[PDB]
């Protein structure tokens, strides 16, 4: 028997479904999502990290003019200065003083620290959904793990579970993300080969091991102080360090729908978005015939207490006469009331107790004990507490559902007004009938 | 100077773009795409290959019943047969002629050959385009390689090149593809864990090295007969072998737009789809001031011959006064006529010769040389060869807004009829004016 249902993607909230296969006793299954993961496919664009400025010892020509040569280093610059007469601790550097000249050069390389401290710029495309499902099958607890794309069949204890496709393709991740350690950010990082000084991605390489490095630090060489050999320069501070200090809140703190974000691999966990279709192939061995099941008659329902605390605080007691000892599945006949118990053992002449959760002001509902149905009713009270640390177990009710039996006031008022109209209409009709009888 | 142009997404076809920077001699750049690659991102779902059936020696219990134990092998069956009386070359094997039973078992496992001969079922998501562009920068041929997603800018000869984004995201690959060798197929392979006998995917594993194997071969053990000891069985033939024989044409031969398909990794190559925006950053050193450039005077154009066919069948000759010796760019002022040469040299009072390609039955175009223009026109002949093995070089085909010479017949007929209407209208107007002058 193939049974198809749809449940909300909310994690930690169980749902029950009734399987109706004529000739067999009704079966009730319970399903709960323990974990839902959306894992994006990423493609690395570049790695950015703190740059290291390299300045070799300056060259001083004691008498004569030095010349610069071009180099292919990422941001190489060279300049020759004249009219320089530097001093050493023991006296003047050299004798000739008229044309003593100096050559200064510098370039930029990625730091050796980039091996452990770096940020990765990724592009995201699509995501593969998967989930860990728990099902109460035949009175046992089975775990089913599958990809939620509708194309993955998993067999547990002779049942074929099909999960997905997902009703929604929404993700907390943007098309362009940056990942640092455990912190994922949705940032529009600059294009490769065209970074800016003082900004994220000022120095870039395609991979950590690459020798091909792009950098834009706007490094400018300056004239040395007279009497000295130091090499002054103007350079933008690393944009990597600024970014680390100004990162702001991470995605795991800002994401919608309570999404949890983790790295290595990058994934979103337990996002409360949309719903998930589930199809179960149930073997005939799992079914009990109606002739095998107990027959329950002479039943009645009492409800000694009801509070809409969303904690299954409602209690109902049903008296029954069983034809024989055995077990029957129990299921609510309304969406307004959820019953915690999936199955109940019945024997002889006795009563069973069940717990339920509802947001109804008046808990008027039908319950199916085995193959027969009882009717329950109660006046429910509000909770004293305002806030709880758990999600409600009951469903959302409409305006027509939340109404109490006290709504009879509405019927009395509406009927009164409707009667006034009906009478006035009759009076006009009678007068018109007479009016056209005499003219 | 920032210059932006757009070219058709074609391969092996040059395009000309005119760069107009006031105060400088006009620059003409020749661009050609040498290769365009669209590379899909794939995620492996499963591997399917040829299954092997293994049948261990049968166990014979001459005086008693053999028992059966189940196994967790990918596809396992076991059965006990009674009333067997097996024979060997030297005579009957079993002494007892009663209570003689035989235990038969068989299982399916992946063949050793699956490490080499297999088909991979992939899920396709998105694709990243890239291209190899030839640019005639400063008259030189330079190679520019970049991604075509409006990113990964590169610098060649101090010029920056940005390619894309592509005008179309169309791909020859469907969401589900199967790869065997150099042949990629758009086949809707069955879901993992639910393959069918006699069909592709009858045996499945997530990876070639995995010990987790799914199989569905409908293997059934049969009873032995005639005193033999063989173990007969019924099993569907591998769906892999059937698929290989019935593969049909691969995507390499069936894909639209002339797309070429390559594998390891999978690529779509040189698809003639949409267009490709190109942005070039041109260094100031690349421009020559109009004061330094040659300026031509007293120019005239003649056209010795014209053929409205491919491969620049037309020829034109332009006379000029060089003034200062030097070189300049040549560009067509119409889209109807394409000039093959990008630039010419000017000296003395010599003429220049260029070739052109047009679909015009009667050529009529202007040519700009060294910032000045001449008017060229000719009657063009048709080609004799109906079919060629190369694409047309001219911009387009004839349209309602373009016609041959000697079309004065159209003007004469139109004018004659229009005159008849104009006269008839005047006659009626004058008569009416008189009629309305009465009373
Ligand atoms: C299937 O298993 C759940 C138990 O919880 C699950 O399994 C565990 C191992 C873990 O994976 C969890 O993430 C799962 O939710 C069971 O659910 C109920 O049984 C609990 C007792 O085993 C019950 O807790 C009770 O005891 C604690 C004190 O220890 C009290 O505070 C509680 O009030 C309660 O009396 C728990 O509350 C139950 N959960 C629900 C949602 O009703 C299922 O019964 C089990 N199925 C079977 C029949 O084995
Ligand atoms: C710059 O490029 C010219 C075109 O290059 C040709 O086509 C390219 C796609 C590539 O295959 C290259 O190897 C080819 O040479 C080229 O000039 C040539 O152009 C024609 C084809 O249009 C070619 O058959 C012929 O050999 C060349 N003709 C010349 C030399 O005028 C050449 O590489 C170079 N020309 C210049 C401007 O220096
Ligand atoms: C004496 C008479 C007028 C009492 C009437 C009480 C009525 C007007 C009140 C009491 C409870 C209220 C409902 C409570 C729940 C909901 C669900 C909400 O999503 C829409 C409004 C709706 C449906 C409310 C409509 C108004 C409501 C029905
Ligand atoms: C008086 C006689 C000679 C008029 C003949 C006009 C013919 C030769 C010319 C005039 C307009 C031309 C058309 C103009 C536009 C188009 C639409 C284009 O998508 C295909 C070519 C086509 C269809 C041209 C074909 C040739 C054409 C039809």
């Amino acid at each position: 028997y193939e049974h198809v249902t749809v449940i909300p993607n909310t994690v930690g909230v169980p749902y029950k479904t009734l399987v109706n296969r004529p000739g067999y006793s009704p079966m009730v299954l319970e399903m709960e999502l323990l974990s839902v993961t959306l894992e994006p496919t990423l493609s690395l664009d570049y790695i950015t990290c703190e740059y290291k400025t390299v300045i070799p010892s300056p060259y001083v020509k004691c008498c004569g003019t030095a010349e610069c040569k071009d180099k292919n280093l990422p941001d190489y610059s060279c300049k020759v200065f004249t009219g320089v007469y530097p001093f050493m601790w023991g006296g003047a550097y050299c004798f000739c003083d008229a044309e003593n000249t100096q050559l200064s050069e510098a370039h930029v390389e990625k730091s050796e620290s980039c091996k452990t401290e770096f940020a990765s710029a990724y592009r995201a495309h699509t995501a593969s959904a998967s989930a860990k499902l728990r099902v109460l099958y035949q009175g046992n607890n089975i775990t089913v793990t599958a990809y939620a794309n509708g194309d993955h069949a998993v067999t547990v204890k002779d049942a074929k579970f099909i999960v997905g496709p997902m009703s929604s393709a929404w993700t907390p991740f943007d098309n362009k993300i940056v990942v640092y350690k455990g912190d994922v950010y949705n940032m529009d990082y600059p294009p490769f080969g065209a970074g800016r000084p003082g900004q994220f991605g000022d120095i870039q390489s395609r991979t950590p091991e690459s020798k091909d490095v792009y950098a834009n630090t706007q490094l400018v060489l300056q004239r040395p102080a007279a009497g000295t050999v130091h090499v002054p320069y103007s350079q933008a501070p690393s944009g990597f360090k600024y970014w680390l200090k100004e990162r702001g809140a991470s995605l795991q703190h800002t994401a919608p729908f309570g999404c949890q974000i983790a790295t290595n691999p990058v994934r979103a966990v337990n996002c409360a978005v949309g719903n998930m279709p589930i199809s179960i192939d149930i073997p005939e061995a799992a079914f009990t015939r109606v002739v095998d099941a107990p027959s329950l008659t002479d039943m009645s329902c009492e409800v000694p207490a009801c509070t809409h605390s969303s904690d299954f605080g409602g209690v109902a007691v049903i008296k029954y006469a069983a034809s024989k000892k055995g077990k029957c599945a129990v299921h609510s006949m309304t969406n307004a009331v959820t019953i915690r118990e999936a199955e109940i053992e019945v024997e002889g002449n006795s009563q069973l107790q069940i717990s339920f959760s509802t947001a109804l002001a008046s808990a008027e509902f039908r319950v199916q004990v085995c193959s027969t149905q009882v009717h329950c009713a109660a006046e429910c009270h509000p909770p004293k507490d305002h806030i709880v640390n758990y999600p409600a177990s009951h469903t959302t009710l409409g305006v027509q559902d939340i109404s109490a039996t006290a709504m009879s006031w509405v019927q009395k008022i509406t009927g009164g007004v409707g009667l006034v109209v009906a009478v006035a209409a009759l009076i006009l009709i009678v007068v018109l009938c007479v009016s056209f009888s005499r003219h």
